């Protein structure tokens, strides 16, 4: 039923092509799992287990999963997963290609992220994996957040809230963290934490206070820097308790108008 077509990129995990839909004539997105990876059972389960979890989810700012399956191919099954295609480019690639975006832009496009991550936390679900490369803008402009991850059993990292790098519980506040990181490395052109090893980043992360974007990158303000940095509070509790409360602020700052988040002075 689909033909399937140029590639149009490459995650840690799949590899994903644009293809057709012969029954209703559409271009559709197909992830395939990496071939390598197949074997290995947590993968082809930890694959199987977003795809069922993201079925769950419809909004206009969130990716739709369409259906699913396993080519039986001559080497063994390769599950896939249909979803909607954009026509676009993530965060990352932005990042990458055109530099920190203008600050109304970013407040803009993230503000839709929130709308997305809200809808999700109200039926009940954590992203996780909230990055740069998660998020798409669409060639008409559409924000599209993407990639959901999945409760984990209990005994890349850049973007991870602390009691994500800690083995503490996960809420929407983590989401609200992670989208923090999101909203800094577009406001200033970089992630809030670099450094030689994941082991180190995570350190900073729980660990380090960022610096403020303004101090960072030329033409940012200090309301700002209120907002992203109480979305990046080390604990849950001194940040925007939900997507919804993060937005408001933000579209406060998109105004004219001051946020109630705490004030930050440089
Ligand atoms: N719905 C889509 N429409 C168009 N391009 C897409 C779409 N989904 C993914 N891509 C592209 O293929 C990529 C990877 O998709 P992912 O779902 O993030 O794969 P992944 O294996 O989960 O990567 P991770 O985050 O390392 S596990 C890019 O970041 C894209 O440019
Ligand atoms: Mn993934």
């Amino acid at each position: 039923r689909y033909e399937l077509g140029e590639i149009l990129g490459f995650g840690g995990m799949s590899e994903v092509h644009l293809a057709r839909d012969l029954r209703l004539h559409r271009d559709v997105a197909v992830k395939v799992l990496r071939a390598d990876l197949a074997r290995d059972p947590s993968f082809y389960l930890r694959f199987r287990r977003e795809a069922q979890n993201a079925a769950a989810l419809n909004h206009p700012a969130i990716v739709a999963v369409y259906a699913t399956g396993e080519a039986e191919t001559p080497a063994g099954p390769l599950p896939y997963i249909v979803m909607e295609y954009v026509d676009g480019v993530t965060l990352r690639d932005i990042v990458h290609t055109e530099g920190p975006m203008t600050p109304k832009r970013a407040i803009e496009v993230i503000a839709d992220a929130c709308q997305a991550l809200n809808f999700s936390h109200q039926n009940g679900i954590i992203h996780r994996d909230v990055k740069p490369a998660n998020i798409m803008i669409s060639a008409t402009n559409a924000v599209k957040v993407m990639d959901f991850g999945i409760a984990r059993a209990i005994a890349t990292a850049q973007y991870l809230s602390p009691e994500q790098a800690r083995g503490d519980s996960v809420d929407a506040r983590s989401d609200v963290y992670s989208l923090g990181c999101v909203l800094y490395e577009v406001l200033t052109g970089e992630p809030p934490f670099t450094g030689d090893s994941p082991v180190s980043v995570a350190y900073q992360h729980v660990r380090e206070d960022p610096i403020p974007p303004s101090a960072r990158h030329e033409g940012l303000s200090a309301d700002l820097d209120a907002v992203v940095l109480k979305a990046l509070a080390k604990n849950p509790e001194n940040r925007y308790q939900t997507a919804a409360e993060m937005r408001a602020d933000l579209v406060r700052v998109h105004n004219g108008e001051p946020p109630e988040a705490p004030k930050v002075l440089t």
